[PDB]
């Protein structure tokens, strides 16, 4: 029993984690096979960030303009390409702790493990999620940028995040492995929005079977609801809508408690109407969204 | 910036994870050098974990009755021995992955990151403290048994924890890796009781140091106060006293802030007496006291 944010373990992700210079400007590369991936941004220096011309700025740089490393292994640059936000780095060597690995965009409300490095260097891991206004709320210091984000299924390490920027917000964006930003954001140090940050309904709803799975069970009401009236309820408390879809995915949570899921988002409705009035759930004062089912079920099955 | 609970990377540790089997019971050892460590209660059918005469039960085993294998790669066994509550298998192949390592009993109010494990195989990984109590929080199913905590010095992994029992409070018991237990507790399916569950005083305050660095000094109050006027208001609140250790191991976070221990403490006490009126601190409703010192400085400089 027992349930705790829980991150995936990272030693098949430690491997590839590499220092990628360029200048002045040092950050964390991810190398896979002969290719390194990082920020497009260590092109720049401080002033360049300002309003920045990635493709101007690039062709001042050669192949030999950047220096690549692998703890005290510098790695040779054959051959350097931008794709979107991201520089890819064509390299001699292969590298030999290349685990099996995809590249995959994470859709909102799923969840993955950053692992946090500076300059290569892998410091510790964390759960995230990528919430509705596609940011993060991560730990990354000068150095992070180019730490990535990743799920394991099995054997596969399916890569999905890598950080660029902390906005003024101090929120974090960034970039799936083809360098296409999550959201709206762009890697240039101006003023960005990120949108009003909503709450996962259905991560909510699967913590709160978790924690009826874990004896407590002090929520549960006596009423239930129907959707339309439970999503006036979600939309007043900027929740996302529910949908019938998650309605199925909680299902095996469903059947394994042996509570519906409208019976549960009654009691959801009440939590915020009523609040919490001071008692806690799996030791928490707050209604958590970063736990998605599958984590949920991984957690509690095996 | 941005603050997180935040495991040391694993990949050192997920190398040194077999599977043990002994009769019908499996569990996670730890393999290093060429020796594994598991929990003697390996040994134990169910029905033994009511009043387990260890010596009487190890007897009735020889070598040739443990299954240790570690992916596939079933390990020999040349010599058994019983240490405390840990079984130390002999085995004729070292493990060439052993990384540099110590053997280290851990304090009250440290912390140490759990590899999970199920059967010998990584789930995942979370921050734990030991709690004043000498409890953890963790999370651990059938199989978990022989997942072991660990802090990672630079080169050297120093092991301080491996899992055994799961009270029928929910919390979590084991023993360091010489299989002395942490707090009263022994290997036996019985009642237990653990104590009144203190606060880590001196850590909440590392943790409100870490949310001034990060931009949340609402609960920064126009008073301040002494040692012993806050320790009567800790005592109240079940809270641990504050010595002048505490202040010293402060100091750096006070001399980066500019914010002095007794301010902190005089802030602290405020909350502690008005609550927190709805409002949030690094995104918790609760006062946190898992993150030492050491945590947040390692996590704030680099």
């Amino acid at each position: 029993s027992g349930f705790r944010k829980m991150a995936f373990p990272s030693g098949k992700v430690e491997g590839c984690m590499v220092q990628v210079t360029c200048g002045t400007t040092t950050l964390t590369g991810l190398w896979l096979d002969d290719v390194v991936y990082c920020p497009r941004h260590v092109i720049c220096t401080s002033e360049d960030m300002l309003n920045p011309n990635y493709e101007d700025l690039l062709i001042r740089k050669s192949n030999h303009n950047f220096l690549v490393q692998a703890g005290n292994v510098q790695l040779r640059v054959i051959g350097h390409s931008m794709q979107n936000c991201v520089l890819k780095l064509k390299v001699d060597t292969a590298n030999p702790k290349t685990p099996k690995y995809k590249f995959v965009r994470i859709q909102p409300g799923q969840t993955f493990s950053v692992l946090a490095c500076y300059n290569g260097s892998p410091s510790g891991v964390y759960q995230c999620a990528m919430r509705p206004n596609f940011t993060i709320k991560g730990s990354f210091l000068n150095g992070s940028c180019g730490s990535v984000g990743f799920n394991i299924d099995y054997d596969c390490v399916s890569f999905c995040y890598m950080h660029h920027m902390e906005l003024p917000t101090g929120v974090h964006a960034g970039t799936d492995l083809e360098g296409n930003f999550y959201g709206p954001f762009v890697d240039r140090q101006t003023a960005q929005a990120a949108g009003t940050d909503t709450t996962i309904t259905v991560n909510v709803l699967a913590w709160l079977y978790a924690a009826v799975i874990n004896g407590d069970r002090w929520f549960l009401n006596r009423f239930t609801t129907t959707l339309n009236d439970f999503n006036l309820v979600a939309m007043k408390y900027n929740y996302e809508p529910l949908t019938q879809d998650h309605v199925d995915i909680l299902g095996p949570l469903s059947a394994q408690t042996g509570i519906a899921v409208l019976d549960m988002c009654a009691s959801l409705k009440e939590l915020l109407q009523n609040g919490m009035n001071g008692r806690t759930i799996l030791g928490s004062a707050l209604l958590e969204d970063e736990f998605t089912p599958f984590d949920v079920v991984r957690q509690c099955s095996g």
